[PDB]
């Protein structure tokens, strides 16, 4: 009546740019394709079928329109998967896709389910940030609200000033994210984790042409130089972050298949990883997005580990300053941080990214035959998710 | 080869707001204030017997269906901050439609079982006066589904009628049930059965044009109760042309929140808090889309099977009264003693703030087990997207 949760499979779509390669897919189609993909992948060398999954939990931030009404469920049904499977959609802002994994692991630990999928979706081309708040944003908080909680761009600058991070510092970091992303793609590091996705071809306007083709690669990569980044214009007046040093607006989905260990064996699936420690903590509202400092501290503490014990770190590149702040505090070996690039180069479909990072981290641990990875993300509402996973 | 750092999740406290009618007693409260007040209330209730404080909570998980406007942007977190509670506590909001508030409890118990947290709050909120059903879908609802969608999934009112036809349920059948819901709720209230579980809430009063008067009042009663008779019910006009369900046999549109404080058993004891209940079995299953809301049949079956129990082993059942036919259909299949079903009334009389109800039902069931010195309760709810949540809880 108690479970031992392990990851048995993980996959993700390539990540499309805004109005890009995946923008012709209904949000429910994009998530549905990735849910089905993780099941199909597990099915190749086992007898596992979609009907064996008991619950799906998916992260999604802007739960409006195509992404409202429990997209995790609507996606499952839209993809033609079995109706008896339960589904829930969760929102802790950009932490959502990561928390989705924590939550599935918990249901397995409790003996509630033996097989579950944790996933994440965001189709930002079709449902943009703030679509869920309505036209008068003043209305979404109570009159009494008196917390200095800045928007994401102001946050990035407040964090930069807090650490003495310059335009030079962030441009250097943004260059390196593009370089590592390109290296990963040139070497084929993402081949295992990606499920290529069929998508409608768009004419030069954004109407479908009738064409439907496979999309293989992350669209956000582009040739980048220090000089080129230096010409970029800051999002805010007096700011240091530009499009070249901020996460991209993107479309994508990711899914991770979890099982109780003994049940994995019965299905003939190999346990690949487990959670050593997990957390979702609150951060300092003034800075808003400096929470990775706290979530990292918390999982290290729970695991009885130090930053040096970790082989691979995935810290979401919401903005360059978020990562540089975390680094100044935790003093990691940066050769171990976002080794295949991050959201500055690869994109950040907000509700997807948490599951995407767990997927990317696991595959990098396997590629290099290493053991421990830390995943940490800043999140809206001054929150941060953290996970330490270990290979089995 | 390995074993674990696990928790044993138990409920230590549970409370709910009174449930207001649409544009009613609670309609003047911002949704974040209504939830925040109940979050704070469940923490305060524990603090009486202990040194537990809000900062000791590690995570909050809250259910909410229509996550638009006041209810968007992770209302669980916004509510916590708005009520002045400590910033370091994490929060997540969840959506499995009407199942949300119940699944919130399942998920907190999961995090404790996994050893992720020692202290958590499961909750639910819906301010339907301020954020109505469908506000999250946008102007044209055909857009929220892919062109390929070809599933015969009906709206909730069509579902209630399909379920009636599935079981041969008549207008008389549902009217008898609706009457009994009002009668049981009125008896429960008259006897003060709900006094323990209710946290009174201060609410700005709104006039008839829904504008504030400046007056604030303490709300402590469920607003949905009203004098009901078989003759009165028989006069009501069905919601759908040729249907059997009316306002008198359907759940009410309502405002409310509820919250349950969970801990690892050992941590509960360390704080001098008595463990009050645990989950025997929990589930969230998919239901048949054609009928949509008949899923309590399946979720009940699943938890009974996992628990190794029969319906006859259950002392108290809370099955959400989304529509009379949902409950009567479930009863026709599972054959419960109806004297044990919704003993203090249900959503037809008490109201149904959709995201709140799952937590509300656990709160109500626990308190009734305690009141009658009984052991086992089943909670089961139908949900949009053809889903259903089930829980068997047992007193400790
Ligand atoms: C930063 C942001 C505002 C940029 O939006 P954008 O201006 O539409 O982005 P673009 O792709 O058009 O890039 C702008 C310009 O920079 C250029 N550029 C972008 N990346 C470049 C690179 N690596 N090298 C050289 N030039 C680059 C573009 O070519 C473009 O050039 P232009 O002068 O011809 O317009 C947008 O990405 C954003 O909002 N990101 C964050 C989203 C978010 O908040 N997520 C949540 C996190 S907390
Ligand atoms: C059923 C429903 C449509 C009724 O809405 P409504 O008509 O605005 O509700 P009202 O309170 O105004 O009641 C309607 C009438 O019935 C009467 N009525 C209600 N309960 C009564 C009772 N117990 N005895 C006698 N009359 C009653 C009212 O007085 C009213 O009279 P009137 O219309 O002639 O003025 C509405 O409650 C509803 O949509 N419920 C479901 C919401 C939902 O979908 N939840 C999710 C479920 S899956
Ligand atoms: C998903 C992101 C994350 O968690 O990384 C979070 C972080 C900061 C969040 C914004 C804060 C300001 C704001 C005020 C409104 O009234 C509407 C919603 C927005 C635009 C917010 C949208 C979500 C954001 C981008
Ligand atoms: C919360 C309820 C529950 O879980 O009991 C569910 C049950 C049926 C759901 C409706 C189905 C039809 C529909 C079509 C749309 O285009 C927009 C959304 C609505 C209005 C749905 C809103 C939520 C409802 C009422
Ligand atoms: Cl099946
Ligand atoms: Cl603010
Ligand atoms: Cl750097
Ligand atoms: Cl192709
Ligand atoms: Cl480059
Ligand atoms: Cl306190
Ligand atoms: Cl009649």
């Amino acid at each position: 009546s108690m479970g031992y949760p392990v990851i048995v499979e993980a996959t993700r779509s390539p990540i499309g740019k805004r109005n890009g390669w995946l923008s012709g897919l209904h949000a429910t189609e994009l998530l549905g394709a990735v849910q089905k993909a993780v099941v199909d992948k597990a099915g190749i060398q086992s007898g596992l079928h979609a009907g064996d999954v008991e619950q799906v939990i998916g992260g999604c931030v802007t739960q409006f329109g195509e992404q409202s009404n429990n997209i995790s469920r609507v996606a499952w049904l839209t993809a033609g998967l079995p109706e008896h499977v339960g589904a829930t959609t969760v929102d802790c802002q950009s932490g959502s896709g990561q928390q989705a994994n924590h939550l599935i692991a918990g249901l397995i630990a409790a003996g509630a389910i033996d097989v579950g999928i944790a996933c994440g979706i965001e189709a930002m081309s079709r449902v943009g940030l703030g679509a869920n708040a309505g036209p008068d944003r003043s209305l979404i908080r109570a009159q009494s609200w008196d917390i200095d909680l800045p928007n994401q761009f102001e946050a990035a600058e407040r964090i930069a000033k807090r650490r003495g991070i310059t335009r030079e510092d962030v441009d250097v970091f943004g260059l390196e994210s593009q370089r590592r992303a390109q290296r990963a793609w040139a070497e084929g590091r993402f081949d295992r984790e990606i499920s290529p996705i069929q998508a409608p071809v768009l004419d030069e306007q954004n109407q479908p042409t009738g064409e439907r083709r496979l999309v293989f690669r992350d669209q956000g990569l582009r040739e980048t130089t220090m000089a080129g980044l230096g010409e970029l214009k800051p999002v805010l007046e007096g700011g240091i972050h530009t499009a070249g040093t901020s996460s991209q607006i993107s479309d994508g989905a990711a899914a991770v298949l979890w099982m109780d260990e003994a049940v994995a064996r019965a299905h003939g699936l190999t346990p690949r990883a487990r959670i050593v420690a997990q957390a979702l903590v609150g951060a300092e509202p003034y800075y808003h997005l400096d929470g990775p400092v706290q979530s990292t501290a918390k999982v290290l503490e729970k695991a009885g580990m130090k930053i040096g014990d970790i082989d691979i770190v995935e810290i979401n590149e919401a903005f360059a300053s978020v990562v540089l702040s975390w680094a100044r505090v935790h003093e990691p070996d940066m050769d171990r941080v976002n080794v295949n690039g991050g959201a500055i180069a690869l994109g950040h479909p907000v509700g997807c990214t948490g599951s995407r990072l767990i997927t990317t981290a696991l595959h990098e641990l396997e590629r290099t035959d290493q053991s421990l990875a830390l995943i940490t993300m800043c999140a809206g509402g001054a929150l941060s998710t953290g996970t330490i996973i270990e290979r089995i």
